[PDB]
């Protein structure tokens, strides 16, 4: 076994998804990955990604929801900017996909959290 | 979809939960759920809050248990000792009406570990 | 309730292990919890630590695979490379002992990541 050290960390992205239309249990977690391979192999990245099943509870009411933690690793080698662009284009296009409110995304490197963005439906109402 | 930059990180915490009295499951994921929300409603934070599947391995004996991870995010906007003390007063509650030993209590801002509380119960022997 | 301040961080890892040979889902969760015990009793530390599942996605073709997130924390007080030593030899064995062709190892310091290692099998080809 050969051990070589990659590095001090890198960027990495997390992005939380919802399964919960309005208050309906509705998507799985195999739905999400699925979906996820597919976006990002449109992107031209490597899609390769981990996923975390949750439990989730927020807030108007409050609704009690399974969410997915999507985990990515910068291993393409980008820029910071090229890389939280495909990130957020990847979460902005899964909260579409799934007909989510809103969709967190976070951007890492070497685990200390550099953004998180908020990804908002702006629904007319 | 609106994109908004919440910021670089901000304050959360994370509590490891089990669910064994002393060696025996009895506890479930649903129950420490349910339990978190009551906890948090009675502080007037909103219980927004989630929750992670565990297992775990810990020793006096090695026991195997299942554990929760709960995940808490600083969305009222409090100061850092504010929601510390709220966090602290969550896990030590959670401690008794779960009957537990112990219970582990992470403090992070930006994703970097800022204090790591021990909550142990005082039996008498 | 003693609630005791343990101090703002300390070393911790993180190992990643598949579940497949190849393409086939072969290993379960419960097979990598005792794995590890039995690997970190024998390094005489003591055997304690969390696993998390994971759904996972990596590429060569691309393979949808189960594994397992290992959580190990610096409870019997090590220097970082006594500590990250015995990680890297556990990480070593647990590719072997389910086939892996890599197997990779993150050492943390308060949540932030110091190293990640990669362990990977030399088949000859």
């Amino acid at each position: 076994s050969l051990m070589e050290r990659l590095g001090g960390g890198g960027f990495s992205a997390r992005i939380f998804v919802g399964l919960n239309v309005g208050d309906k249990p509705t998507y799985t977690i195999e739905d999400v990955v699925k979906d996820t391979i597919a976006i990002r192999k449109r992107q031209g990245i490597l899609p390769d990604a981990s996923f975390v099943a949750q439990r989730g509870v927020y807030t108007g009411q409050l609704v009690t929801e399974n969410s997915v933690q999507i985990i990515i690793i910068d291993l393409e080698g980008l820029s910071k900017e090229d890389f939280t662009g495909k990130v957020q284009a990847l979460g902005k296009e899964l909260r579409e996909d799934f007909k989510q409110e809103s969709v967190i995304v976070e951007i890492q490197e070497r685990g200390i959290v550099q953004d998180v963005y908020s990804i908002t439906a702006e629904w007319y109402e």
